[PDB]
């Protein structure tokens, strides 16, 4: 008993930027400093965005704010807290079923609106800021227009599909996989979002 360790928290390294007419990655905190902060739950670096790349000790994927809630994924974070400036912070929203968490947006990110679009054109944000056009295909799936092996994809579950107006319609899930290329990926629908709120 005295010697069970804790997990550590789910720690933002680094962001998608999305701001201006470019996209682009940008790395925050580096490998160490992602440790320390996973270990001690505490991280006084500033926020920026709705897009964050989150890490754990032996994953790192993405983390998308949409209603002053940060979501993820399940399979990344599990039930664990994410690190923060006053220390770790606990999920407000756990659904196993749906993969899907959420924590209390970071002080100084930006969320991105639901979608009332009812548009099926859409475009996924990847964790190196490729944006992918996707055609949405029924209520939690959409087709790459250019299928991409599922490497371009990896790392990428917690990001957002996005209409052409730039509302949230989910959150990435999981890629359907054919002989190693996704033709199509699954999401997280932003409605489940709202009823899980
Ligand atoms: C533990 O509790 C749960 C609860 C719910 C759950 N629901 C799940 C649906 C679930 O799927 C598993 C995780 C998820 C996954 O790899 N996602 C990400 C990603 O990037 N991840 S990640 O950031 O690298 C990571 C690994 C976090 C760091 C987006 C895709 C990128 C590339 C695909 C790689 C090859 C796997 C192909 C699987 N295709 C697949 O299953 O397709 C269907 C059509 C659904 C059969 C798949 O995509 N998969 C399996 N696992 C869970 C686990
Ligand atoms: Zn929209």
């Amino acid at each position: 008993m005295a010697s069970m360790k804790k997990k550590g928290s789910v720690v933002i390294v680094g962001r998608i930027n999305l701001s201006g007419d470019t996209a682009y990655a940008q790395q925050t905190r580096g490998e160490e400093g992602c440790q320390e902060t996973s270990q001690t739950g505490r991280d006084k670096n500033q926020v920026e965005g709705e897009v964050q790349i989150v890490s754990t000790a032996t994953q790192t994927f993405l983390a998308t704010s949409i209603n002053g809630v940060l979501w993820t994924v399940y399979h990344g974070a599990g039930t664990r807290t994410i690190a923060s400036p006053k220390g770790p912070v606990t999920q407000m929203y756990t659904n196993v079923d749906k993969d899907l968490v959420g924590w209390q947006a970071p002080q100084g990110s930006r969320s991105l609106t639901p979608c009332t679009c009812g548009s099926s054109d859409l475009y996924l944000v990847t964790r190196h800021a490729d944006v992918i056009p996707v055609r949405r295909r029924g209520d939690s799936r959409g087709s790459l227009l250019s299928p991409r092996p599922i490497s371009y994809l990896k790392g990428s579950s917690g990001g957002p599909l996005l209409c052409p107006a730039g509302h949230a319609v989910g959150i990435f899930r999981a890629a359907v996989s054919t002989r190693g290329v996704a033709k199509a990926v699954a999401f997280i629908p932003v409605e489940s979002l709202e009823t899980t709120m």
